[PDB]
């Protein structure tokens, strides 16, 4: 038979091993020839796969590279301008690395040059608080001053507007060992810990979904009409770069100025986190440089596109999409996903040979430019945006397979809980000590519900992936599965972009046997794969109803902080909570039908109300300010594009409300966005109603 | 047979007649008891004629009235403050109505409250070329100034918007007889020309698709938020008042100043038409004085909305909408479309009785608030816009039935031309002298095409009308038809908007047989019949493909007026061109294909593809600062708002760009609205390629 069950046997971990292996020998960073390379490999395979056309999409986005003869680093300068200590050009290659070529340097992607000289105040996340705590509690002014601040918590690119907005003027990014170092393993290459020397390389865009910062609205194809630089999106305004602890040690041991203002301030370092500004005593006079070089260019990028023509419904679309450019060897982001994507394109291919088609067409793609910002996916979302509007069924997302070996970690679209929680009910756990049991069993015990007994913990979309065009822009049901550590005895994973994240770290560390792999595997393919041959479309819409209720909960519960102010300015959650009962009772009824329907019209019907559901939270005005993120439930939050936040127009309106000067205006402004978040509701419960 | 030949054989040339008496006997003006009254009576009778359902979809939005006890008028001043002559406070009204209550008086709804005093500068028809004349090469300044303008040329919003540009403090609208009193016909009550007395009511709003002032985005429902009056969308800021030709001539009469500049600023009254500013040597201290006291209210207003369910597609919409509130009677506009509307309903009903469904789903309405800024339709789509936007097949406007007894006049997008072609050469023609032959031998014979021999001229949609949302907004395909005048032997119609367009008005003038009534009624209604009963949807993609080069080539050759600009900043319409090939030969491509496919999914498949390609049409960040204009091809002239443009971003970028001070920076806009049109026209043309 050819059954879901046909397509999950095929899968099998030592091809995922050869892939990865195969992926991850030279690195692949966005750009460069390499990484054409690696695009014109992957898409003869899967047309040797079995794939019925494979074709490259190719577009010209502004990328950002060091100067190979002009190097970028850190000083401590003393008042002669001598520099007296430097920070590193490079990090120690790996053993058996040390001769590859075409490693880029850490840099911090997108930073402007420049050489500024100035005194340190060290920001602990950079994180929104954090400034808070700086500017209003402690006093502290960061305006012209050097900031260093650890990673961690946060997107760096909101790190480092935080940054800019606090009158900065650079930003030193490093990896502290509390937030990279796992106590009692060991470093790299003998554990999967950080070395002092690695540096996380990654952009700091703040980009908010445009995609290629000079084309937002329209790919940027062969005639494209460019913005100058100084109109682009997103581009930081002040330089950055990113550092080791060894480093950052160096930097931070003289701070002097006030202490940290508590412990969630001191990172793992023996230094005493003093916020600054600028050096004790005997080291006053000495300042910190920069020297940043990095250019910004418009470069060829190449997507690959694979299509796998349904048999009954070719017009519907089912993407399984995820990168393919890393910062350097990329052995588990992305290629670890990557890998798993090859695999999966083989298994289908290898039905698609014994004369099986799926019912929906199922598109496969390789993206390109992930790291500078989502550039490759979002080209392509923009060029293809009509026929992803009017066909998209679902995109799964697959990015990094593995970031720890505890337990499966989902994150999606409520549409999906009831696909996730099926499916996983019927593949194989592959932890230790749930051997014969189900990976539903196995998660559900290792990460419960929050809310719910007998449950799993599934986490709404943030960002900081690729999804982000066809979920919060295009309003597309999205979802994403890999596995995760133990949040609960450890900040994603130590060695994350720097050179050390090799094939031998996820072949000797993370997943020896690539059981984990498959695992991920079966579920992003098992996903793809009901997405594509249900006849009806695997989503429930009372899983949204609930969800819908929860964040409305949630976010009455925030406003309900200020209840003079509700009072003086009549703010009713009524109307939302009134869309949402609605939206329940609409829903319920739906599936009554849905379950109570030989009618291919009323099941397409039936299929398209599925389809367009997620369609109807998108609002085409966008949110304030930010005019690609258009679903009105869900957005990246305005303080860390990793997390993904509820109701967002209404979130960012009452956030930090007490510390507006005019009231009126700023609780005005919170009614018009539960208006339009009751209208959004309503307007997509409606969408469930009998057509006529 | 339940076949279209059944369906327009229904229609009634009496039915129609006897439904405008019925709608014409008290004036139903938007926002009053009378006219929600009218809406009732509606309601229950599109129930009794046998629609599944008939709803009322009521919102409040910004409306405009007189105050009763304060009346609207404009005098001419002496130097002691004598107003030594008043413009009439009403319009005497016509035989056997001088009783009739609740005639609104004349006045230009939204107008802002004022009583500015100064002098007059007459401005032709206030259109942005006679503003360039007054300014450029007359040198003559508005700044603070009262204009006085000629109704005719242009909506009536943009002359506002031009006199205010100009610094105007007032603006003074009046109907000349040169473009309301044909040569050799009678006025009012005697044959249909305006008397000196007849004054033209109207908006003078700006809103770019807005609707609701108060409320751009989201429908005026029970909980929306307002925007204040400061934050509307629209207003004008001077007071506007329009007059008669009685009165205008007092205040023509004595203008001093500069002679007109050449014939085409002369009028028909026994006046100078100097051009001023201010009256002659002895009236030199004489000044012109408005009172203007309207004031704007939020007020409710009800849509019917009636709704007859398709048996096979019930998710596909075709919509027959119309308005139902006039100024005062409403004689012509609407009620001459709305009673062919009534009769439509009628006759889908009688089948509907006798067993029969359309394919499709119908949905017929009654607009409000039109003639305050198409308020009604526009919030109701904005309230529906995800269902219209995934389900909606076409719209068929149905305002004024007749302007005139000469020919019928059809405005629609390309997709429809065949359909139309098709349908007149299966109707008869009412004209004298064409008796047994086709509809559209006449209309060929009477308004051929200026392109093609032995083909008739249908233009492109402007606006000014309901189907501005679902067209120029939502990118729904939309047409309408009417019969008209000849346009070579005559300015609309000269009673438009007066106390005298009533019914008698129409029987004894332009219809007594109602003949050309139901012609218009078989025409809109068979329109409707084949959207909603045809297998494959009644659409021609090749006609785009024509009209789109024809645009291209028209766009073109206002750019080569600038060949050494064009060398200078390397303005291509290279990739306009390539794109309109390519949807050229891609439409062909798929019209052999949909000629050449029993399979219901390829055909809905195929039925979606044509309905999606209006849709293809919109960009989602819409034109520059006109974000509910979003169709790339067409949208509503910047200078007046009844006439069509195509590609208007590329238009509006080269509209008179020698006059701009960096022409560096003007060729870049026009560079950047070809690369959008370019991307739409092909992202467009894929829609139509095979899907995988
Ligand atoms: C959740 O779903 C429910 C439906 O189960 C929606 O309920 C609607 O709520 C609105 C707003 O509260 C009601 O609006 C009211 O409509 C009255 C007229 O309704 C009649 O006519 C319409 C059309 O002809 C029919 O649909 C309806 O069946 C009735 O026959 C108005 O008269 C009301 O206005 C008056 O009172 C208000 C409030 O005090 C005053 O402000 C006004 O000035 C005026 O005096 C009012 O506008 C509507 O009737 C309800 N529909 C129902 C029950 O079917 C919810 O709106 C929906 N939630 C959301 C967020 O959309
Ligand atoms: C109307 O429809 C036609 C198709 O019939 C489209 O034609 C495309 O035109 C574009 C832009 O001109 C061509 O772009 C060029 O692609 C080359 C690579 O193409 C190959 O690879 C792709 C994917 O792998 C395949 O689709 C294709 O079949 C080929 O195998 C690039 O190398 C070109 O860039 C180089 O030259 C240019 C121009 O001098 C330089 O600026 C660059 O720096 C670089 O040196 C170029 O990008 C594309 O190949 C055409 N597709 C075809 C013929 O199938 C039109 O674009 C379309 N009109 C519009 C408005 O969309
Ligand atoms: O330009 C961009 O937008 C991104 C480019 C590039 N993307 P790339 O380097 O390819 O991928 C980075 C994705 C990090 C993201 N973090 C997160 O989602 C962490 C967010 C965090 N949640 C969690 O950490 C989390 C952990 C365990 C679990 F069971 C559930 C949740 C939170 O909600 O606060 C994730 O793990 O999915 C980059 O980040 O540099
Ligand atoms: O607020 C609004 O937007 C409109 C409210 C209200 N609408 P309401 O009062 O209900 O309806 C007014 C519609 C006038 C429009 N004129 C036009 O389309 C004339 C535009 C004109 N074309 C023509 O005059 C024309 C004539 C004959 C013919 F065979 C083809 C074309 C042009 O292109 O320059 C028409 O005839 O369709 C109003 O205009 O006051
Ligand atoms: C995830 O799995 C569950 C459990 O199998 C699915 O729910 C089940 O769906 C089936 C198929 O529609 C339901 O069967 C129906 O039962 C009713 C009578 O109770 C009858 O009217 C129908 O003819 C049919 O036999 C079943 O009730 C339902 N079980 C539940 C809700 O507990 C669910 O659909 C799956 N989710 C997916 C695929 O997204
Ligand atoms: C308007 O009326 C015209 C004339 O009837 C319609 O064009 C005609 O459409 C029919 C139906 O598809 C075509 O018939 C086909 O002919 C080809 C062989 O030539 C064959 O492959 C098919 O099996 C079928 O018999 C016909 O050729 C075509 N005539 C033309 C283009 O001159 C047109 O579709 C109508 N427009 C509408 C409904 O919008
Ligand atoms: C990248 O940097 C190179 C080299 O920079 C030089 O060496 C550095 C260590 C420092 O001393 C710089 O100031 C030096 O210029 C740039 O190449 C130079 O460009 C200038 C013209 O701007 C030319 O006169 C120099 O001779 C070049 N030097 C060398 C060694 O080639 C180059 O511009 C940079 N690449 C970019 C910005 O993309
Ligand atoms: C820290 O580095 C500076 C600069 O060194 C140059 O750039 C580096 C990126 C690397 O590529 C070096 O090889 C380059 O020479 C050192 O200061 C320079 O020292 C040289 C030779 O002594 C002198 O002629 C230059 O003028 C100096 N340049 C500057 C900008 O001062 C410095 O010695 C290093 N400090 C330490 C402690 O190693
Ligand atoms: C509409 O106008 C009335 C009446 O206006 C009065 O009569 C005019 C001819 C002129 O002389 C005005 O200045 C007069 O006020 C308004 O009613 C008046 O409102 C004021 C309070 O603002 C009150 O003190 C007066 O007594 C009222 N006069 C009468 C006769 O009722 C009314 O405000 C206006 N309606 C609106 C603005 O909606
Ligand atoms: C033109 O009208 C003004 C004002 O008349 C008032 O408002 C009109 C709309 C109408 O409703 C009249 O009945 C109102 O009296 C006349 O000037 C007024 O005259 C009266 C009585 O003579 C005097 O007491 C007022 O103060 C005047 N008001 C103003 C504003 O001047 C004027 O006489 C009329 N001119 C002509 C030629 O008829
Ligand atoms: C990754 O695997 C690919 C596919 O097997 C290898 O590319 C092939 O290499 C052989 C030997 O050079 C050639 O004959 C084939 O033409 C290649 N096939 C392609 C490109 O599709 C590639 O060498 C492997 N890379 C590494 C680093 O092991
Ligand atoms: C317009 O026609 C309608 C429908 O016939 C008339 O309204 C009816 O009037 C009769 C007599 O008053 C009532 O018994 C019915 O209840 C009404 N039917 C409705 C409202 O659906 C209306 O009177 C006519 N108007 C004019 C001005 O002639
Ligand atoms: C911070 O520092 C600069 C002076 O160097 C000043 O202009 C700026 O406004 C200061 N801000 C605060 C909040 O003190
Ligand atoms: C793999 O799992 C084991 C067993 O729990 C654990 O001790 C180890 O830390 C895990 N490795 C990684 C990289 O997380
Ligand atoms: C028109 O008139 C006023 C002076 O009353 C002046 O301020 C304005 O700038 C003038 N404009 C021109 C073009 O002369
Ligand atoms: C009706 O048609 C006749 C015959 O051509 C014409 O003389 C008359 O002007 C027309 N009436 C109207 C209102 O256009
Ligand atoms: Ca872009
Ligand atoms: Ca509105
Ligand atoms: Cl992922
Ligand atoms: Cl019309
Ligand atoms: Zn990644
Ligand atoms: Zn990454
Ligand atoms: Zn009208
Ligand atoms: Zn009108």
């Amino acid at each position: 038979k050819h059954n879901m069950k046909a397509f999950l046997d095929e899968l099998k971990a030592e091809n995922i091993k050869k892939f990865l292996y195969n992926f991850t020998q030279i690195p692949h960073l966005a750009g460069t020839e390499q990484n054409f390379q690696l695009a014109k490999q992957i898409q003869s395979q899967w047309k040797e796969f079995g794939l019925d056309s494979v074709e490259l999409a190719h577009y010209d986005v502004l990328l950002s590279y060091p100067n190979k003869t002009h190097p970028n680093y850190i000083s401590i300068i003393n008042e002669d301008g001598n520099e007296i200590f430097n920070t590193s050009l490079f990090e120690p290659p790996p053993p058996g690395y040390e001769n590859v070529s075409d490693i880029v340097p850490p840099f911090s992607a997108f930073s402007p040059q420049g050489m500024p000289e100035g005194d340190l105040v060290y920001v602990n996340y950079a994180r929104t608080e954090d400034f808070f705590k700086l500017e209003r509690d402690m006093k502290i002014n960061c305006s012209g001053k050097i900031v260093i601040a650890r990673y961690g918590k946060v997107f760096r690119g909101n790190k480092v507007k935080n940054a800019q907005l606090a009158g900065a003027k650079g930003v030193i990014l490093y990896s502290d060992p509390a937030d990279y170092f796992a106590p009692g393993v060991k470093s790299y290459p003998d554990g999967w810990n950080l070395p002092g020397g690695g540096v996380q390389r990654g952009n700091i865009l703040n980009l908010n979904g445009a995609g290629d910062p000079l084309t937002p609205g329209y790919p940027a194809n062969e005639y494209a009409y460019r913005r100058g630089i100084a109109e682009a999106v997103g581009l930081p305004s002040i330089p950055v770069h990113p550092i080791g602890y060894y480093d950052a040690q160096k930097l931070l041991e003289k701070m002097g100025g006030s202490a940290p203002p508590d412990s969630s301030w001191r990172g793992s370092l023996k230094v005493p986190y003093n916020v600054g500004p600028g050096f004790t005593g005997n080291f006053s006079t000495q300042k910190v440089k920069m020297h940043i070089h990095s250019t910004n260019e418009v470069t060829r990028i190449y997507n690959v596109i694979g299509t796998l023509r349904g048999a009954v419904e070719p017009d519907r679309y089912v993407i399984l999409g995820g990168h393919r450019d890393s910062w350097v060897f990329g052995g588990i982001d992305p290629q670890s996903g990557a890998a798993v994507v090859h695999e999966i394109v083989r298994s289908f291919g290898t039905l698609k040979k014994e004369g099986w088609r799926p019912r929906r067409t199922i598109l496969f793609a390789s993206w390109d430019a992930e790291e500078f910002g989502l550039l490759g996916s979002t080209e392509w979302a923009e060029e293809n945006s009509r026929l992803l509007q009017e066909r998209g069924v679902a995109y799964i997302n697959a990015d990094s397979s593995i970031e720890g070996n505890y337990t499966l970690r989902v994150d999606c679209t409520p549409l999906m809980y009831s696909l996730v929680h099926n499916l996983t009910k019927e593949l194989k756990s592959p932890d230790e000590g749930f051997e014969g049991k189900s990976l539903y069993e196995s998660w559900t015990k290792k990460s419960p519900s929050p809310e719910f007994s007998g449950m799993p913990r599934i986490s709404k979309l943030g960002s900081g992936n690729d999804f982000e065009v066809f979920f919060q822009r295009l309003g597309i049901a999205s979802g994403r599965a890999r596995y995760t550590k133990n949040w609960e005895t450890n900040s994603g994973y130590p060695l994350y972009h720097s050179v050390y994240e090799t094939y031998e770290l996820v072949e000797k560390f993370y997943d020896p046997m690539f059981k984990y792999h498959l695992t991920v595997a079966q579920v992003r393919g098992g996903m793809v794969f009901e997405l594509a041959n249900s006849i009806v479309l695997p989503f429930d819409c009372r899983d949204y109803a609930v969800v819908l209720r929860k964040y409305a909960d949630k976010i009455y519960s925030i406003s309900m902080k200020h209840p003079q102010e509700m009072k003086t300015y009549s703010v009713s959650f009524d109307s939302l909570f009134s869309a949402v009962k609605n939206f329940t009772e609409i829903a319920s009824k739906f599936s009554e039908r849905l379950q109570d329907f030989s009618n291919p019209i009323v099941l397409r019907m039936m299929n398209d109300q599925l389809m367009f559901l997620e369609r109807a939270f998108i609002d085409p005005l966008g949110l304030p300010d930010r005019p690609f993120y258009r679903h009105v439930i869900y957005a990246p939050s305005s303080h860390n594009k990793y997390a993904g936040e509820s109701f967002p127009g209404i979130y960012d309106a009452l956030f930090d409300i007490e510390s507006k000067v005019d009231p009126s205006k700023a609780w005005g402004e919170v009614k018009r966005q539960i208006y339009v978040a009751a209208f959004t509701v309503q307007a997509a419960a409606e969408t469930l109603s009998e057509v006529a």
